[PDB]
């Protein structure tokens, strides 16, 4: 379903990453946070939902969902409820960039752009675009 | 061209609004930064990059664009050199909305979903996914 996305928070050098996944395509979006809080997490699905055909999301800690918070911005946008790679990715970057915030960019670019290997290979973000297109 | 980009910011309650206008479909992206930093420009661009396929950007005051930290990110995404609608809509949403910032994450939604009218009627967010879909 092209709908679909899964959201969590994973942690890096004290600091937090929230990263959505486009479950159809593999297709990420994250960003470094202060904190683990509902107001950033209802803000980000605002972003999320003016960008791309948002239907549904999933998380593996439901309780990052129960704010009032953030169940406003999933009312008023219409929603309805890769990181071990992505960790990985940002390893290997990490020198190259002075922050952190700007290797975890880094990856998410490293990782959409990869092209799933053979004659044609397309990559998350092509999956995305197309997926989205088509439907 | 569906690789061009346009990037400028504007001003509103003594904060500055970063805006992204995919040229070919009037697509927009934005964020509430607190200053008109060179860092903020990089990082704005490296994440615009990671998820489209941007090849070149225009703004309205080249000076933005002369940091070496902008340079630097342009460089490494292989990147080459609405707001008074935007503004409008922001005007309309903003009693809605607790804070600026979430006030103009509804504007950009309302702006990219808004279909041209009439039978069949395309808003820019359709036509961004389409028109790189089929390029």
């Amino acid at each position: 379903s092209p709908g679909i996305w899964q959201l969590d928070c994973t942690h890096l050098e004290g600091k937090v990453i929230l990263v959505a996944v486009h479950v159809a395509s593999g297709y990420i979006e994250a960003e470094v946070i202060p904190a683990e809080t509902g107001q950033e997490t209802a803000y980000f699905l605002l972003k999320l939902a003016g960008r791309w055909p948002v239907k549904t999301v999933h998380t593996d800690n439901g309780s990052n969902f129960t704010s009032t918070t953030v169940k406003a911005a999933c009312w008023w946008a219409g929603i309805k409820q890769m990181n071990k790679e992505l960790k990985k990715i940002i390893g290997q970057v990490r020198d190259q960039a002075e922050h952190l915030k700007t290797a975890v960019q880094m990856a998410v670019f490293i990782h959409n752009h990869k092209r799933k290997g053979g004659i044609g290979g397309y990559s998350a973000g092509e999956r995305i675009v197309d997926i989205i297109a088509t439907d």
